[PDB]
């Protein structure tokens, strides 16, 4: 069980490692994102998409690791482990969950071809060294 | 945001707090046991049924959170904060993660609306004093 | 190589992994029974249902492991490698040769898809903690 | 319950042991054959044959007693009574578990007929003093 | 023989001796864009195209050749000659490996005609001098 | 990306592997017959087969190797460095190309279903004992 949780939706995680951690922005708009696109879908008791169910797992599990953060804020007394737990948290899990959302959020708002296409134009893009490359890399949109 | 990732499967998270916490099992034999009867059905591309999906993405939160426990392990001081935070992980997020591990796995395997008459007679089984209350609850097989 | 002695069943070893080892029974008592209820179908030339086979083949097994113990304690001066050796046999391998013939003795009887429901149910039975988990515990007949 | 693992595929055990020893050879040749002609149907949740069924438990079996044998190379201080031990075992056991992989191997690849004609007239062949004995025996294949 | 691998695809070294070298990104990116792309593809028992074959050979190849640099890190004494070599293969071998793995993606990805296109293209880019140079080099999208 | 390149051609490395490797002939032979046979097919801009195709793939690397040779053996200062590593290259990648070659020259010569009865057929000649086994081993002929 060395699961991949795109592997239902025609990816791979290492397709998505080729590509940055600043292009991932802040969990607090992804989720703000979310909320405002589709609370409608999220709150009904209708899944429409398996994306749609990822996504809510995916909520509830960072919801969860805030309240973690803030466990260990209220409790613990070093502010050394305090502030190296967190700085672990908002960045790398930060990475995960981010990269998790957009990928849900993105196939479900352009279409999953779109973005997988995306993808493989980004990989081709990124992987190009500056000289090369050009310095305006590719955007994302329907049509 | 105030989701219950229960509302899509005609369950409540409210449902669930009829159920105590020294019922649901420990996290070993869940991950082993869903492992050992689904290994196929989760690595392979396929939402032939979306607990598999669940079940998926709350494996790799759990792996997720064993790799954050490691990490503080192998990393930190004082182990005050260590074993505080081990113990934190493992009881109260172990609280969750058993919660959905269980249900979703309880649903591949017997059925949806099975699990919500077990939930229910267990619910019925426990609001009932101890001494006309059975000495054997229900469980669950077909 | 890497065969599960199950998957052509739609069983698996690690599902079998849920049951504790004290859970199934002495050696003895199965062989009786396998006999005393399926004498005629195994010595018969037919394989009217490839668990026979099974029984057969692990059957024959287990015949060679009592010869080998037996030409052990026959032969060998040390008692303490004897008694090690023997002792090795009846837990260890007595645990593989228990499983697949409690398996394929309750698929002649009860059935496959029944002993799958049983194995599950069982699984979920203890998954859970003792007090909420009724004393009673599943066994199976028709 | 003297019970023939063969009687369900038309042979016997008194069949087979006229032959000798030397015609089976080494377990590990049996394995590795099975290995690379069969891996798909022994690893496959589909059974053939019960030829393939009874294969699968020999082979775990076999395992089993690798694991035994390793077993008491790791824990015993008695170099006799491991000697003895394993060299049992890769005599007696392994003339046994070779006769059964060879029989249900033979037939898979053969066919079921072939292999009781064969072994008639091996078994005729065999019991055939050494001078009116041919020198050169008989040798297996389909056609 | 001297063969020209690109010679079934239309292609020539000398067209890719229009390119420069710190163009090609890190190999470790290139792997990672082709597992999440295609690894079910690559490990699917199906020749769907010879592009898929001459990709699973270059994998095995870089295999190979990164066992090796494991080994000599792990057993070999005089460690000059041991950085040497192992800049001199990740850098080198590395460029060609590269190579051969960028082409056969983006044929894969986008098609050949797209990639010769591409590559004429790139070519009219740097084949003129910096100061009427363009600023932005071409790059490739399904766009 | 558990790869095993014989996928496409219906083998596997542990097909291949059931022969010794003392039968896999040296690659300077190889490469010798593969060339004076088909190096005007294989340098044609055609992609006639798959076999082609890994074997042009194939011949880069062994080629590449070489080159790798060569630059040890002119730059490096410490002899047995150099004789560790140039040994240990003809015997491991080797053993593999030797085997990624001979696979694709036979199936280019005379088929695939007939390559793959070869190996089959030889292999349970050379491990089946001399007395009884056929006294001349088999040889692949259309």
């Amino acid at each position: 069980m060395d699961i991949d949780p795109y592997k239902e939706f025609g990816a791979t995680v290492e397709l998505l490692s080729f590509l940055p951690s600043d292009f991932f922005p802040s969990v607090r708009d992804l989720l703000d994102t979310a909320s405002a696109l589709y609370r409608e879908a999220l709150e009904s008791p209708e899944h429409a998409s398996p994306h749609h169910t990822a996504l809510r797992q995916a909520i509830l599990a960072w919801g969860e690791l805030m309240t973690l953060a803030t466990w260990v804020g209220n409790n613990l007394e070093d502010p050394a482990s305090r502030d190296l737990v967190v700085n672990y948290v908002n960045t790398n899990m930060g990475l995960k969950i981010r990269q998790l959302l957009w990928f849900h959020i993105s196939a479900l708002t352009f279409g999953r071809e779109t973005v997988l296409e995306y993808l493989v134009s980004f990989g081709v893009w990124i992987r190009t060294p500056p000289a090369y490359r050009p310095p305006n890399a590719p955007i994302l949109s329907t049509l």
